[PDB]
């Protein structure tokens, strides 16, 4: 897991998206994460 913490207006689609990864493995390596009401400073894995 490389590491990322969510900021003002990131989505989970537009960190995937940047990164070349589909949503959905990111979502395999984000236990549950909740999308549509992420967390400024939240810690999310993009690798
Ligand atoms: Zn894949
Ligand atoms: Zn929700």
């Amino acid at each position: 897991c490389t590491t990322y913490t969510i900021k003002s207006g990131d989505t989970c689609y537009a960190i995937s998206q940047a990164r070349g990864i589909s949503l959905s493995d990111f979502e395999s390596w984000n236990a549950g994460i909740d999308c549509n009401n992420l967390q400024i400073g939240q810690v999310v894995c993009v690798s």
